């Protein structure tokens, strides 16, 4: 069996190689990387997103979220509250300003224990799920607005044609603000190009120890888990590698750069945070070997997680038998 300790793996393929995206990804599953839950891919060098970052300023940031911890430092959760609208370049200015830029440090390993010891004392702004793409309509390698659909995956596999839509989304972070422990809506992979600016750190399980994860969190937030089965789904707990190191749960970590890819796999339960401004695009994909894990999702029904459209035949066809009770946490 490849990669037995689910070590997260790092890719650098040619360009060659970068062609079919599809049969990179089997390629990394055949070395095992799938085993760790995340893989980071460089790209070739003579492959860009687009020419450059000069002329994004104007993008807008309908609703920018106010993270807001409570809790203690190795063991939260965040509320998001909503902020007034801006622009990038007006979220570039308030990330760099001193109330929220990145401290002094060392090292990034200095600055992940910064933010461990005190994340929870302040409440960064983040801009999230914001539809579009960054990358340009000529780049014919690894564009993330170019994949095959998941709703064509299920198409091809199962012979079930379902409606909706599968398109890319835009982060902009800064400090300390932090991506709750979770896996992809139905179990999905993600794929997420760091466009450009400061790190993202990233925590993961291997998909196959999730379930300790679970159990864990189930432990450490108790009323949480009272109101409903799959209170991960809601993307608000966080716990730290020191407190996961303390609990036996496995896991591994690693820092993602500008022009890099991370790849997550189904199941693979992950969370990190970001070193100062960026700008990250992520979009949900299928193979294959998703099917199963999509049959086996757990869901939130208590009204919480609250989710796309196009989630909806995802679970009518996959999981009929969950399907009317989810759709009234919809509703
Ligand atoms: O850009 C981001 O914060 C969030 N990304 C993920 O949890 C992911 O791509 O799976
Ligand atoms: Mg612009
Ligand atoms: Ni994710
Ligand atoms: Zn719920």
């Amino acid at each position: 069996a490849q990669n037995p300790n689910c070590n997260i793996m790092i890719f650098h393929p040619t360009k060659e190689e970068f062609n079919d995206f599809d049969k990179y990804i089997a390629y990394m599953e055949s070395q095992g990387a799938h085993r760790a839950g995340l893989a980071k891919i460089i790209p070739p060098k003579e492959w860009k997103a687009r020419e450059t970052y000069d002329n994004i300023s104007e993008i807008l940031i309908a609703t920018p979220l106010q993270q807001v911890a409570s809790g203690r430092a190795g063991v939260f959760t965040q509320y998001h509250k909503k902020k007034k609208a801006m622009t990038v370049g007006e979220y570039r200015h308030l990330a760099n300003s001193k109330k929220y830029q990145t401290p002094p440090h060392q090292n990034f390993e200095d600055l992940e224990r910064k933010y461990w010891k005190n994340r929870i004392y302040n409440s960064p702004i983040y801009g999230a799920d914001i539809s579009g793409s960054l990358f340009d309509e000529n780049t014919k390698q690894w564009n993330l607005g170019h994949l095959g659909t998941i709703q064509d995956l299920l198409e091809k596999e199962c012979g079930v044609v379902i409606e909706g839509v599968n398109t890319p989304y835009l982060y902009f972070g800064m400090w300390k603000t932090t991506f709750a422990w979770h896996t992809e809506d139905m179990d999905l992979y993600s794929i997420n190009y760091l466009h450009l600016g400061e790190p993202k750190t990233w925590y993961v399980v291997p998909p196959e120890h999730g379930q300790r994860l679970e159990r864990l969190a189930r432990e450490l937030f108790p009323g949480s888990s009272r109101g409903c089965g799959a209170f991960l789904r809601h993307k608000v707990a966080l716990i730290s590698p020191t407190v996961l190191k303390e609990n036996g749960i496995p896991f591994n970590r690693i820092t993602q750069e500008a022009g890099e890819f991370m790849v997550t796999f189904p199941y693979g339960y992950h969370a990190g945070f970001n070193h100062g401004f960026n700008c990250a695009e992520a979009i949900n994909f299928a193979t294959p070997r998703w099917i199963d894990y999509g049959k086996m999702a757990s869901q939130c029904s208590c009204g919480e997680a609250r989710v796309t459209f196009s989630m909806d035949a995802f679970v009518r066809i996959l999981q009929p038998e969950r399907y009317d009770l989810w759709k009234r946490g919809q509703d």
